[PDB]
DNA sequence: AGGTAGTCACAGCTGATTGCGCTGAGGATTAGACGTGCGATATCTATGCCA
């Protein structure tokens, strides 16, 4: 469990006070979703796993 | 006594006025999780088959 990690995007990191380094690599690219984003995967179901 | 400049009484030009339109700030407003229900599926052992 101690190699297992909670992980935040790089917007709601900002919003828990943090900024993530230069260069980081994304530990998990993973479903995204947001106003804008959800109609737009609603719109097309390609890029629904394709946003990462 | 004589005529055109100073003074007063009216005219054109233009700015302020009064209906009405438009932006900028300001205060209102179901998608992975978490489980289970159902269904396909590994799973353990009785016990009598005849060599």
């Amino acid at each position: 469990r101690d190699c297992v990690h909670t992980l935040h995007s790089r917007d709601t990191w900002l919003k828990k006070a943090r900024v993530v380094r230069l260069g980081e690599v994304p530990y998990k690219m993973v479903k995204g979703f947001s106003n804008r984003a959800r109609k737009a995967r609603l719109a097309e179901p390609q890029l629904r796993e394709e946003n990462d």
